[PDB]
């Protein structure tokens, strides 16, 4: 078995989805916005075409057939909001046309036209921005519900799993994260919220990933890291927030998407390990999203990192 | 209290107009204006032209003869039937007949330039509010930077935030610092760009924006603050230009904001007062004390003598 | 001869403006047609034509309402729609309104409010559908990334010594010249490791550096290049050897991205090498020949042709040999 | 002096409309003759087989008769059928010339021709988008120093070259980076006859993102990982290497980015010279000269490279 051979890597779905997306949306936000948007200019422009056909009095003269009405066949505010609606959307039917004895209807027509114009170059933007944007959120790359601290190769890490679930939506990411707590400082300068950046490889590259399955990312503890001073017991007292997002992903297309998840001290793990998702075997591979977050307890050192650190070195010397 | 979601973090027409008043009618709006003012002036003068060259408005009302296109017999008439034919009206009042050749000719080269207009209008809409570098986008920073003491070392700190809702929350913030640097071989730099560094080697730039922080630069030996001091920074002419760039929630749009910063601007040995006020399970902000800043106990030395004493007491 | 790109242009000969009348319009004819096909086309006929179905559906059922079918052929009854009997009637008057063309034989009587609010959904709901059209015909051209097929790897990595250090190189170089330039590589491995502890991990990604420290990895590409990765310390290679280079049975993957100096877009490439497209102490064969004031490349034969001897042993035996030897 | 102070960012309209013009007065008439003949070709099919419908039917034969209801109303074979197909298509509808409800295929024709009508309109769109809205450009705003030159500061040997842009205010914050192209041959016996080699401008400290409010002296340094460590003053005219600066940028006025190239060979690099100073600062206010941009004038320098200069500071030291 290969992963792939100068190749990508071995459409009704999206479509569905942004039909779905766009009926549930339209229900209570474009519907009220984008209708009643049009509804005001229509109607302001059938009050102006009213007070023209008032200074006009044509409706004096509506039986009269010498006079010459500015708009033909206009008998009241409907029958001008009517023709303000057909003139405004490029329509103009014919039962009501505007005739060419009133310099005031082809400025008023001149006017309608091109702030008609206006707006629906408007709407089409407002429709482009809301619907297509350059980095659209993405139901997929669902995260792990659960950090597990636990032992690698000498030195306590911090992994929690990340993957795609069509498999194919999600090839090339990258990832970042962000503890955030209050410290007090030396000085006594309290701040209510810090940020402070955990390494996942951002110096190496190794935050850049090739998601062609789920992968358990793992923060190192080192003398430069948050949890650098933190150990089994102290962990529950400790408020502390971690934040991860995930960005730059390509999805076989060509746009990107971003996603961000989180974790809170009651959701992160001592001692645990996850389960493997991805079994093999000869000539084939098996994966189950059914174990995805699954987790089992493994023996692990309860001390801290900075303590684990001390105790190798009190043993090597 | 808790600053996430599964998702997402813990109003449009607002930024559409906003966009549109930036974007400005006098720039796009009254030039677009004009042209299709001047666009149905020109067809109405050809279709005049060609009204005269056919004859059609000496047999204004003969029977016998069909004229090019129906009850066209006047430059307001022929202006109306162009504005009707250009923006695809059509009342119909007014309607071409089949035998006139330059007549189907011209209708086809109206209806081009018609098209090609609108693709002109919503390309121009698909530029000005299409760019991915806005404007400020309120994204206001500290009228003030502050150098005190923190972990035990001092550090030049400036606070950071949006005086809007937390509706942008990602960012890379860059600082350098322009001076006028003499070498030790003569040569006289006046406008010396040195980049100060925010967390570029750890990736602690790209940070959350959950609420206004307070964006501390360390005074190490690599700093170009090594040097100075208390009484060094007043006589000084050196200067700050933090630009901090992100994308908002809304859209994929990125929004760049930028902001200086004058010796004057500058104090030595005061602190920003925090901004979030916890309690039980709600926490408020004041974004009146945003710019709000009280005096603390610092040491007047520079960082150089603040490393050197360290070395003293230490030995 | 030296590229002087005084103008940000290759000193190299170019074909690129004969045919290019045809050559542009061929690819964005291709480029355009290949998405849609009959797939695009489909789904906007159906969803245009259920619009207007529905709409024409609704028109009947306002039209039943006595408007119209019980004093037709009656004039003095004023029908909410002017010539409006059977449900070909309203298709057709559907199909008039929302489309903005409203030829005016059929329309409709300011004497029904039923219909002023009907027509005022249909208009709106039309220039909505038009307007979400023309974004989802907009969307396929603003996407960046675009596949490109000018770009090729080598077909092997090589594995070989280099001042005196083993590195890991192979080429990669573009279909025709002048085309990408100053592209960014990024080269990684999957492998299953077990670690100490007993945790198995069957699928294990390690970047390889190849200049990411040092920004090295953005190569301008002018050339064929033989792109290289040093084995040191914190390289995954650094374990293995020739004899069990076979055995391992890893993957590589690389991926490329570029800028097309013709229109400024993004493309990118994606390359992988298994276990048996890695030979061991081989060299690529150099594909530029210089001569006075000229260059030659025989870029038809890539040679992907190598041959090479001396190098042996394994990265971690080799330095500790060499410090071994040295003290 | 009180540089950038203003929080706003401290060219004209008639500027820019006169540059959007003159594109103009070249591009409409390429994009017009390239649309329009496959326009009338998408009509005149269309109106052939408005044509052909009514032909089939065969109400040419009631032409004359009002009885016999036609697919469309006061139609002509040759000529009307093209009428009615471009008032229908491009949305018009004079009404003069209708579609009739005892036709049924007239119902599924225009539907196709709507459809593919709203198709054009996006591919107006498109186009237009395309030819007007490119994401990338090739600023001509942006010049490079014809020369580079080498020489020392703060005691180290330092190799400089001047950038900038030309009306002050197009572009402010831009990303430079630059690569040493050279044939290298190993002890090995490899020959690498087009060996790319990044010189660090200050990607290490991101300082090269440079703030460009005045022309601007990029140096880099010479150490272990600077090529021009072995390069000596005598040795450097025999080297016949080119170097190669790559400078990306986003405009201020439009969020575009642009781009600018450009080389050195090895007789524009020059040892022992100084830039000019380009801005002089004077009592309230500044003066830059443009006409000194390339402008350089030596100095006195060590002629030895850098690794004779770091073992004679060794040698001083010990």
């Amino acid at each position: 078995i290969q992963r792939y051979v100068r190749k990508d890597g071995k459409t009704y779905r999206y479509l569905t989805d942004i039909f779905t997306t766009l009926v549930d949306l339209k229900w209570f936000f474009n519907l009220l916005i984008f209708v009643m948007v049009y509804t005001v200019t229509w109607l302001f422009f059938g009050m102006i075409w009213w007070l023209i056909a008032y200074i006009r009095g044509d409706m004096d003269h509506i039986e009269d057939p010498s006079w010459t009405p500015c708009v033909t066949n206009l008998n009241g505010f409907v029958s001008a909001f009517l023709f303000s609606i057909e003139t405004e959307t490029t329509i103009g039917y014919g039962y009501r046309v505007i005739t060419d004895k009133c310099p005031e209807g082809i400025i008023l027509l001149l006017i309608q036209s091109v702030l008609g114009s206006i707006v629906n170059a408007f709407m089409v933007g407002c429709m482009f921005v809301k619907i297509s944007q350059p980095k659209k959120r993405a139901e997929t790359l669902v995260f792990s519900t659960h950090a597990v601290i636990s032992m690698r190769d000498g030195k306590l890490c911090l992994m929690f799993r990340v993957g795609d679930l069509r498999n194919s939506h999600i090839v090339e990411a990258s990832i970042r994260a962000k503890l955030i707590k209050s410290k007090q400082t030396s000085e006594g300068e309290f701040i209510p919220l810090n940020q402070t950046d955990i390494n996942v490889g951002y110096y190496t590259g190794d935050d850049r990933l090739f998601l062609v399955s789920p992968l358990i990312i793992s923060h190192e503890i080192n003398q430069q890291s948050p949890f650098w001073e933190i150990s089994k017991a102290q962990l529950p007292k400790e408020e502390l927030e971690i934040v991860v997002i995930l960005e730059g992903m390509v999805e076989a297309t060509g746009m990107t998407c971003q996603a961000r998840s989180s974790y809170i001290t009651s959701e992160i793990l001592w001692g645990y390990r996850f389960t493997p998702v991805l079994t093999l075997e000869d000539g084939f591979y098996e994966v189950d999203y059914n174990s995805f977050h699954e987790t089992y307890e493994t023996s692990t050192p309860s001390l801290s990192a900075k303590e684990l650190a001390e105790l190798a070195n009190r043993a090597e010397s």
